[PDB]
């Protein structure tokens, strides 16, 4: 499955956390105002963290992260 | 399957419990106010605990965890 | 599948029962008031018992344990 | 698949019946008033019997056992 | 798949019929008034019969079996 | 998949027809008035015939066989 | 998947046509007035024809064959 | 998957088209007025053609073929 | 999965395009006025083109091609 | 999965992009006004572009490309 | 699974991110005004970024990226 994230303000970060015994950030994707990323869960990513002002859509609804 | 968690106050803990014969915390992710984590159940994680004020969405709807 | 459990009072116990020929508790997770656990059925867990005051959500609706 | 059972009064019994050519009770789980159990069908359990006053939820709706 | 059976009178019988070339009763579970059984179709059971007054729920809705 | 058949009169027959190149009755289950059978299609049964007054429930609705 | 067929009159025929390179009737089930047959598609049957006055239910609704 | 076809007039044909590199008619099933056929897609049939006056039902609704 | 095409006028063509590295017409089925074809995607067909006045039904609704 | 595309004007192109490490046009199908193409994703095509004035249907709803 | 993207202004980019331990842009697809791309998640693409004004449709509904 995947998540849809739209940056509402500049410098939002979409961060992938490692799948496995260890849980660490493997990548932080910077999103500028207005850009959208559609990101899956994958072999390497089993949790996604969102920081900054953004709108998130999933199967379960919408959620806004805040600055 | 996955859970969506938005921190409504600072220092919310998202805790992964170990899959298998033993049940112990293998990781606690700290969220500050306004941050969101989308987390799956996995080979290593078969239970997830939320401590602190947060809005939770799952297949089953919404659940609020309360202020610490 | 999984169950969502929210503790309404302090001292709620979420207990996992062993999958297999034998049925014993293998783990009791204590929840404080306001905490939420999302717990799957697994290789080792085929029944979950809730004791104490709590709100439960499953694929079939909501249920309350009391006291 | 699984069933959710809330005891509405004391000494509700949730009984697992053996999967296979033979059908006997392999376990009877005592449920006190206000407690909840969520139980799966499993390698060892292919029928579940509920005795006592209880609320039961399944994929097919709600049932109340009486007594 | 499974069936939900609630006995509405005493002595309701929930009968499992054998899967395979032969069709015979292999087990009859007796239910007293108010008791509930949730039973699956299995390797050994491919037809289930209810005799006696009962409410049945399946993937298809409700059916009542009548008083014996 | 399965069918739910309730006998509305005495002398209802639920007949299983053989799966394979040949099509023969292999079993006729006689149902008394008010009894209900829930019968699967199986390795040995690929068609089921109902004779006598009965109510049939499937995934597609309800059908009444007539006296 | 399966089809439900109810004979509205005497002399309804439910015919199975062969799966494979060839399309031949392999069996015709006679259905008398009021009788119901519930028949699957199988290894041997990949088309079913109904002749006579009858009511048919499928995944796609109802259809009436005429005498 | 399957399709349900009812003949509204005589001489409706239900035609199976061959699966594979070539596309030919392997068989035409004649349906007389009021008869109904329920026909699957199979190892041999990957398209179905209807000719004559008929009502067709599939997963996506109803379609009428018309003769002449 | 499949498409339903009904010719509303004479000389509609239903064309199968080849699955694989190359994309060419491998077959053009001519449909006269009033005829219907139900056609699958297959090992050999990964795109279907319709030319002429016709009504099309898919899982996603109806579309009309125009002559 | 597949996409349904109807040309509302002359000159619509339906373009397949290559699956794999590289992303290149492997085929451009020209659609004239009123014609429809139903196209799948396949071993060779993992993205499809539509250029010109056309009505598009997917599992997700309707979209209009502009001239 | 796939996403539908329509460019509403000129010079929109649809960017694929690499599946695997590393996260890089492997390709930017230029989408000019009014054009539509329907793009899958694949062996090589596990996240998609949109830069510029566009309408996005997914299994979850609509999202707009901004100018
Ligand atoms: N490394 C962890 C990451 C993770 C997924 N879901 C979680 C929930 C809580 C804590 C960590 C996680 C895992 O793959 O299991
Ligand atoms: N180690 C346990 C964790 C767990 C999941 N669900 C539970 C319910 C109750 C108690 C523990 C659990 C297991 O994998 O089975
Ligand atoms: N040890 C048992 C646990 C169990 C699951 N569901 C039950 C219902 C009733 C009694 C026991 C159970 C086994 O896995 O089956
Ligand atoms: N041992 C039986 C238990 C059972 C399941 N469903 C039933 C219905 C009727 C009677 C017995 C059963 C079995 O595995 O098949
Ligand atoms: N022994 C039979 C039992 C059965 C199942 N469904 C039926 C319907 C009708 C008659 C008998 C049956 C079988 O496995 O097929
Ligand atoms: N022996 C036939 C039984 C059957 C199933 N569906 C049918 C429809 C019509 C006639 C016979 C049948 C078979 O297995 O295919
Ligand atoms: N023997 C044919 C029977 C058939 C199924 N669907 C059809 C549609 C039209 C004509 C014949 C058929 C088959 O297995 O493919
Ligand atoms: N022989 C072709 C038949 C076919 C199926 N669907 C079609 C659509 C158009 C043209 C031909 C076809 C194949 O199996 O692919
Ligand atoms: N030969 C191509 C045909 C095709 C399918 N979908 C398309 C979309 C656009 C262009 C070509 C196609 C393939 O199998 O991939
Ligand atoms: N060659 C790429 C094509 C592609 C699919 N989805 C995309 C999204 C963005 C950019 C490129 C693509 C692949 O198979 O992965
Ligand atoms: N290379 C990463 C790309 C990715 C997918 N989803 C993500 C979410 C956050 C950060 C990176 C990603 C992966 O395959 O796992």
């Amino acid at each position: 499955d995947f998540v849809v994230i739209k940056a509402v303000e500049d410098g939002v970060n979409v961060i992938g956390l490692t799948r496995g015994t260890d849980t660490k950030f493997h990548h932080s994707e910077k999103l500028d105002k207005g850009e959208v990323i559609i990101a899956q869960f994958t072999e390497h990513t089993s949790a996604i963290k969102v920081r900054g002002e953004a709108l998130i859509q999933t199967a379960y609804g919408e959620m806004k992260s805040e600055k």
